[PDB]
């Protein structure tokens, strides 16, 4: 069993790194098409994947990501893991646990992934918050829930037309499957990851949008190398796919000739 997946551009090899792209809650591998359009010019292979409960197919998610990437490479192929939001957190969690140790990992790019909450008080509040969203996704019309989801602060950069486009695209999701994934990977349950990450020899690069105050402050205070993208909020790969692809290219350039 693999996650739903698609290989792009080229055969992964020692000379052609594999860029693994992992979307966030409500998204799918199709979210990466704008970035891939720009990355096509760079010698690499890319792998898009659908997280459990997502796509046209509605420790565990992490294992399945590792297995799906492993199915496309040998130990000689350099791999870059790129994750947006939940996808970022899944990658960071795997990295903190040593879960990708049988891949030739050469870098990671994390776009708006939360390192975790530090205090039981916040974790409790987060669990309530996540349960309330999950119930909404379970039992209310998805377009109603999505209309509120896209009013969250992380999406402050978006205009009405952008929000409406996303509401429409995301309304294909199965509400119950979204809710389960939300809870199963709730931030409330996440160990704080930043110390484990800081200790890795692997280069880890954080990407934030300048208009996303919450994740810009996380990026800025993390001590990790980071890009802060002008004229973008949380979802940089949607808002500024060319700038995002340039960041991925820079890491590819850093690992091979």
């Amino acid at each position: 069993s693999l996650l739903s997946n698609q290989l792009h551009f080229a055969k992964p090899t020692a000379r052609t790194p594999l860029v693994v792209l992992v979307h966030g809650l409500l998204g799918s591998g199709a979210d990466w098409q704008p970035v891939l359009s720009h990355l096509a010019r760079t010698q690499c292979a890319a792998l898009t994947l659908d997280l459990p409960g997502h796509g046209t197919n509605p420790a565990e998610a992490v294992e399945m990501i590792e297995q799906t990437v492993q199915a496309h490479v040998t130990s000689e192929v350099p791999v870059i893991l790129v994750g947006y939001s939940l996808g970022g957190r899944l990658i960071m969690h795997g990295l903190a646990q040593g879960a990708f140790s049988r891949l030739n990992l050469r870098g990671a790019i994390i776009e708006g992934g939360h390192f975790g909450l530090q205090e039981n008080e916040e974790k409790a509040a987060r669990w309530q918050h996540d349960q309330q969203w999950a119930q909404r996704f379970s039992q209310q019309p998805i377009e109603h829930v999505l209309s509120d989801w896209y009013q969250q602060a992380v999406f402050s950069s978006l205009n009405h037309e952008q929000r409406q486009t996303l509401i429409a695209q995301r309304s294909a999701n199965l509400g119950s499957s979204v809710a389960h994934m939300l809870l199963a990977t709730s931030l409330a349950k996440q160990p704080y990851l930043l110390p484990a990450l800081q200790a890795l020899k692997l280069p880890i690069h954080y990407v934030c949008g300048e208009q996303d105050s919450k994740f810009q402050q996380l990026a800025e205070s993390s001590g990790l190398s980071y890009s802060q993208v002008a004229q973008a909020g949380h979802n940089v790969h949607h808002e500024q796919p060319q700038a995002f692809a340039k960041i991925v290219q820079a890491m590819i350039h850093s690992i091979i000739d």
